[PDB]
C-alpha cells in the first residue's frame, strides 16, 4: 500500500535513533571517533556486517583507515543520501569497498569518472 | 573538480525489506511480539520507529502504562504493517484497529482506518 512512504517514516525514526544513541546496540571507533548504530540496520545495506553480525560476531577492530568516510557511508544508510566530492571520493570509496557496498562503489566509481 | 549530493529514493524501502527478511529468519530480533499467546520475534528499533508506546516499552525497558495488550483485538495486522505496510482492513475490524492503533500512537494506520470512513 503505502510502503515508500511508510519506510521512509520508519528510516527517519531509525535515523533519530541514531543520533541520540537509543537502541543502538554496536560501537565502534574509527581514527578515534565514536560511532552507535543498529547492527539490524547494518546488516541490511553492507553485506560485511550481514556476514559478520548473523554469524554472532562483534567487531573490535574494524579494518577502515578514514572515519569521515565511514560517517558519510554510515549517513547514506540511515538517510539515502550521499554527497561525494574530489576531497572525500577516494575515502569514500575504500570504505564501501571493505564493506562490501557495491551501490557505494558504482557511485564513487562514476564521480572520478568526471 | 564536480561535487554531486546523491540521492536512492528506493534505498529506505530496502532496508524495510531486508528488516523483513531478517525477521522471517529469526536472524538479529532481540524482542518478542504476542500475538494470541504467539510469540512473534522482530527488532526493538523497528517497533520503536513505528509506535511511541514501544519505543518507552523498550529504552525503559519497563512497563509504564501497566495494561496487557496482548489479547488486544487488532493487534495481529501491527506487526505485519510495521515491516511491510500491508493492512487487511475490513468494516468488521476497523474500530479495532482503529482504537490498538490510536493507543499506539500508529498515525500511519489511523488514516487508513480513516479511509474507510470516507466510503
Amino acid at each position: 500500500m503505502d510502503f515508500p512512504q511508510h519506510s521512509q517514516h520508519v528510516l527517519e525514526q531509525l535515523n533519530q535513533q541514531r543520533q541520540l544513541g537509543l537502541l543502538c546496540d554496536c560501537t565502534f571507533v574509527v581514527d578515534g571517533v565514536h560511532f552507535k548504530a543498529h547492527k539490524a540496520v547494518l546488516a541490511a545495506c553492507s553485506e560485511y556486517f550481514k556476514m559478520l553480525f548473523v554469524d554472532q560476531k562483534d567487531v573490535v577492530h574494524l579494518d577502515i583507515s578514514n572515519a569521515a568516510g565511514l560517517g558519510q557511508v554510515l549517513e547514506f544508510m540511515y538517510t539515502a543520501k550521499l554527497s561525494l566530492s574530489p576531497e572525500n571520493v577516494d575515502d569514500v570509496l575504500a570504505v564501501a569497498t571493505f564493506l562490501q557496498m557495491q551501490d557505494i562503489i558504482t557511485a564513487c566509481h562514476a564521480l572520478k569518472s568526471l
